[PDB]
């Protein structure tokens, strides 16, 4: 028998659903999302990392001109300076203080750290959902763990579970991702082969170990200071090492809907977004026939105290007479009141106690114990806490509706003004009637 | 949970007060001033003898 229902996508809140099968005693499932995971499909556009600039010993040609030979190295730059006269430690390197040249050349490469200090720029196409769920079935807890794609049925304790997909396909990731160790960022990174100096992507490579490098660091060689053998240059410093100081907050800290984020593989987790369909094909062996369960009568429901406190801040005692000993399901027919207990043991003429949670300032609600449907009301005190460390276990309130018993001033003014309007209309109608009957 | 009340300043007479907290059975406290002691702060001007 396939029951089907929608739970909110809120993780860590248990939800109660009523399996009211025709001609059988009613069955009640508690179910809780333990974690919902969205994992995007990742295509690597490129790695970025710190570059090393490679500068071999400058070739100082004494007594004549060297010349540049162009070569295909990643940001190769080369220059010939004329009229140098360099000194080593022991004396001048050249016979004459004129006609000499220095050929200075450089390029850039990946550092050898690019195997471990790199950020990966990814494209994040779309995300496969997964859910882990606890269900209270035949009075005991069981955990189910299934892809939330609306397929991939999972069987446990002879029930078959099919879960998702969610009402909202939202995800915290933009189409463009960058990740660095534990952190992932919604960065619109530059195209491969089109990154700019001193910014994220000033050096790029297709994979950490790829032989290729794109580099655009604006490396400019400069004329050496007189008397020395050095190679001075101007270059924009590593845009990766600047990005690491200027990142801002990872999605782990900034994402909407309270979600967590993790990065091996990359997942969003526990987003409070939309709602989730769930369906449960439970066996006929789970049910019991409507006459084999306790049948209840002469029921009365009393409410010792109520507070609308998010935490089952109200408690109710139900007095009853019941035909036989056994377990029996309990459910609430009013959406503004959630009861903690899914089932109870019942016998004789006695009483049962249930703990309940609500937003209502006067909790009027209808409770069902095996097809027997008692009514009660309560007057609720507000809590003293101001704020709490757990989400509301009650359903939210339609703020205009379900207003208090003892709001009846609304009926006193609507009735009283309604009578004054009705009297004035009746008087106008009778004087209209006689003055029309005079024509 | 804070409760506040005013008892008359009469020594040796026991006063009842009711802590009528929601969700709990109401708690009754009895209290009685055993003494009240107005010591003045007190500055010497002189001895006579």
């Amino acid at each position: 028998y396939e029951h089907v229902t929608v739970i909110p996508n809120t993780v860590g809140v248990p939800y109660k659903t009523l399996v009211n099968r025709p001609g059988y005693s009613p069955m009640v499932l508690e179910m809780e999302l333990l974690s919902v995971t969205l994992e995007p499909t990742l295509s690597l556009d490129y790695i970025t990392c710190e570059y090393k600039t490679v500068i071999p010993s400058p070739y100082v040609k004494c007594c004549g001109t060297a010349e540049c030979k162009d070569k295909s190295l990643p940001d190769y730059s080369c220059k010939v300076f004329t009229g140098v006269y360099p000194f080593m430690w022991g004396g001048a390197y050249c016979f004459c203080d004129t006609e000499n040249t220095q050929l200075s050349e450089a390029h850039v490469e990946k550092s050898e750290s690019c195997k471990t200090e790199f950020a990966s720029a990814y494209r994040a196409h779309t995300a496969s959902a997964s859910a882990k769920l606890r269900v209270l079935y035949q009075g005991n807890n069981v955990t189910v763990s299934a892809y939330a794609n609306g397929d991939h049925a999972v069987t446990v304790k002879d029930a078959k579970f099919i879960v998702g997909p969610m009402s909202s396909a939202w995800t915290p990731f933009d189409n463009k991702i960058v990740v660095y160790k534990g952190d992932v960022y919604n960065m619109d990174y530059p195209p491969f082969g089109a990154g700019r100096p001193g910014q994220f992507g000033d050096i790029q490579s297709r994979t950490p170990e790829s032989e290729d490098v794109y580099a655009n660091t604006q490396l400019v060689l400069q004329r050496p200071s007189a008397g020395t053998v050095h190679v001075p240059y101007s270059q924009a410093p590593s845009g990766f090492k600047y990005w690491l100081k200027e990142r801002g907050a990872s999605l782990q800290h900034t994402a909407p809907f309270g979600c967590q984020i993790a990065t091996n593989p990359v997942r969003a987790m526990n987003c409070a977004v939309g709602n989730m369909p769930i369906s449960i094909d439970i066996p006929d062996a789970a049910f019991t026939r409507v006459v084999d369960a306790p049948s209840l009568t002469d029921m009365s429901c009393e409410v010792p105290a109520c507070t609308h406190s998010s935490d089952f801040g109200g408690v109710a005692i139900i007095k009853y007479a019941a035909s036989k000993k056994g377990k029996c399901a309990v459910h609430s027919m009013t959406n503004a009141v959630t009861i903690r207990e899914a089932e109870i043991e019942v016998e004789g003429n006695s009483q049962l106690q249930i703990s309940f949670s609500t937003a209502l300032a006067s909790a009027e609600f209808r409770v069902q114990v095996c097809s027997t449907q008692v009514h009660c009301a309560a007057e609720c005190h507000p809590p003293k806490d101001h704020i709490v460390n757990y989400p509301a276990s009650h359903t939210t309130l339609g703020v205009q509706d379900i207003s208090v018993t003892a709001m009846s001033w609304v009926q006193k003014i609507t009735g009283g003004v309604g009578l004054v309007v009705a009297v004035a209309a009746l008087i106008l109608i009778v004087v209209l009637c006689v003055s029309f009957s005079r024509h």
